[PDB]
């Protein structure tokens, strides 16, 4: 019957990683075409599609996403820039988190200290009474540097290097275990990543928290940090969200993807 | 010569403070008519006006701005309303004043503790180390709730009790005195308002600062509070910042304004 044009627009060492022959072939085998956008021309100028992925960021790409999304209202962005930029500051981000609503299995938020300078990062008393290890990241961040991603800290004089602004959190209620749930729209997948180089948490509640993220986020590609409180052991918390993850680690993927893509291209 | 025509979209209670016979008057007296902005009606059929002037929100009231902009890009609102969302979350905020450049004088921002659930307000650690008073507000708010203002916290028992989300800032090393300093585009005006129911910082450096946070938050209208460190004695923080506050309380305030509508009509 028709065919369906699946636009793509990621860097290089993401195409190498996401878009493999094993994808390509089996979208193509369904009638989607996974198809490059062009970074060296206009988005405007590039050709019908009927579904754009991206994982760019920047005012040039935005304002072409911008532009693209007022000319074809009813052709899916995954994921639209202005939901993106919810997860760039943490704590604004875990203030999404807040607004989910609430069985056995409990969900909370871990509260956070943020450092704006050097000199408090020295002087502020408070961070004398910090339990560690404490995770660290930059306030704002898009994920792009080395240096955006979540660190862990074992003790005051590694805090004391750290580059402020920065939001602290404590690392020591969770029993050195953590669950990374990866999203694709409808679809959960779940990996007991062990932190600080074990039981899952229920598939019912991490579909009801993964659902509330895609509604509060407006995001269909992405991946949360999950822990359980080991106090009371039926509690449990999330302590990051990222866009469009290493999805080509998981075996599968391939199949996940394309069903989404077909599912998408028939919204 | 020619007329100017300012509108303005006020709330009745700020029309009562702020638009006051003597200002219409001296106003008028310059060749600039202050006109209402009618709120039963849309801003699009409302008449010619070389300057807008607003306190008010919502996503219609936004639209309605953001139709305005595009249809009259050299007609001055005051202020965009995405500029003055940049006051919303309070860590986003105090994050734009973490972004100013830097004499005798040091400028420094504080640390806070964001409490996202009441789970975590009865249970985080971290919190028994607090020292008291504490400054309390809510993580994301708009100014127009009583709910919404900076509030003191004496003790454990008080803080058990406020809603979350909420921003905690301990207030112990500024001497019980605050320095509230209202802003007009270029001009500067400073009120030794003292907290918890004195020497004022230097002219200079009051003007560097309200300077830096106009160019950085892109408003016109607004106070930020200051407090001195009095371990050092010639180190300063800002600790809030305000949209279009209260000005008819300064005496002079009508030739302060109409300066500033004057020159908004000439840029
Ligand atoms: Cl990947
Ligand atoms: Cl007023």
């Amino acid at each position: 019957p028709p065919r369906y044009v699946i636009g793509y627009a990621l860097a290089p060492k993401k195409q190498q990683s996401f878009i493999q022959p094993s994808l390509v072939a089996q979208a193509a085998s369904r009638g989607m075409d996974l198809v490059p956008v062009d970074a060296s021309q206009p988005l405007a100028e590039q050709g019908p599609f009927h579904l754009l992925i991206h994982k760019l960021y920047g005012d040039d790409w935005r304002a072409q996403l911008v532009a693209f999304a007022a000319r074809h209202p009813a052709v899916p962005i995954v994921d639209p820039p202005h939901a993106i930029d919810r997860l760039h500051n943490r704590i604004s981000m875990l203030q999404v988190v807040s607004e989910l609503d609430h069985q056995d299995s409990t969900f909370g938020i871990p509260s956070q200290v943020v450092v704006y300078d050097a000199a408090a990062l020295a002087d502020f008393g408070l961070l004398a009474a910090l339990r560690f290890p404490l995770i660290a990241k930059p306030l704002v961040a898009d994920g792009t540097a080395k240096s955006h991603k979540m660190s862990l800290v074992y003790h005051r004089e590694g805090l004391g290097k750290l580059r402020p602004p920065l939001v602290l959190q404590e690392f020591v209620n969770h029993g050195g275990v953590i669950f990374k749930v990866y999203v694709v729209g409808g679809h959960v997948t779940c990996v007991k990543r062990r932190s600080l180089p074990a039981v899952v948490p229920p598939a019912a509640f991490i579909n009801q928290i993964a659902g509330g993220l895609r509604r509060a986020l407006g995001l269909q590609l992405f991946n949360f940090d999950m822990i359980r409180d080991v106090r009371a052991g039926d509690r449990y918390l999330v302590i990051d969200i990222n866009y469009f993850p290493g999805y080509a680690k998981m075996p599968g993927y391939e199949t996940v993807l394309t069903d989404f893509f077909w599912e998408m291209v028939h919204k």
